[PDB]
């Protein structure tokens, strides 16, 4: 079928936090049907990023969820169309960073498009000031929403002298098929592990590495 048991992904993200604009590129590959992907990543515009690369990593891909048969998939039956995603996060002590994404298959590839928005994180903060240790392991609660799906995470960032800042992301996913049926999961959970390594000093190169397990509520 259409998404194989190797699928390469591209990604484009556009963005400004706290009025920084960027742009970023990834490519990468994974195992959809085993949850598991990797993706390379540059800061081709706006670098070095005056703000941690850990708030836009949660945007570069949930094609690459490991569902049980027992669940439906909303991502891989909403090919060949792809699907969308528009996204808020919270962060403790401020911080909102809005985002909405694209997510298409191209000639076998996985494309995505992401515009970020954030602002108000203050200026002294461990994510203006890149004092970040990355993201704890996380459960987004996914629930039917009007033949899409509602994400709910509560997510920990790390930060310097062994704290975190919480934070809280609501998402919209909908469908973008427009022929065809999609079986509507219900209510389940999604299990993520999400590692950045072989990062450059500056964070203008990051790998990002993701295990995504869907399971029962
Ligand atoms: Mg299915
Ligand atoms: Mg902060
Ligand atoms: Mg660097």
């Amino acid at each position: 079928e259409l998404i194989k048991e190797n699928m390469r992904m591209k990604v484009v993200m556009e963005g400004s936090v706290n009025g920084h604009q960027f742009k970023c590129t990834g490519e990468g590959e994974g195992n959809p049907y085993m949850g598991t992907q990797t993706m390379r990543i540059k800061v081709i515009e706006g670098g070095p990023l005056p703000f941690a690369f850990d708030i836009l990593a949660t945007s570069f891909s949930r094609t690459f969820i490991k569902y049980p048969k027992g669940i439906p998939d909303f991502f891989k039956q909403s090919f060949p169309e792809g699907f969308t995603w528009e996204r808020v996060t919270r962060y403790e002590d401020g911080g909102v960073v809005t985002v909405m994404q694209d997510t298409s298959l191209e000639d076998g590839c996985l494309v995505y498009h992401v515009q970020v928005r954030g602002v108000d994180f203050p200026s002294n903060g461990p994510v203006m000031q890149k004092k970040t240790k990355g993201w704890e392991p996380s459960t987004e609660m996914m629930y039917p929403a009007d033949g899409g799906l509602r994400g709910y995470t509560h997510m920990a960032l790390k930060v310097d002298g062994g704290g975190h800042l919480s934070c809280s992301f609501v998402t919209t996913y909908r469908s973008k098929k427009t022929v065809g049926n999609i079986k509507m999961p219900g209510i389940h959970a999604v299990d993520h592990r999400l590692e950045r390594l072989e990062e450059s000093d500056n964070e203008m190169f990051v790998v990002l590495r993701e295990h995504s397990v869907a399971k029962f509520a």
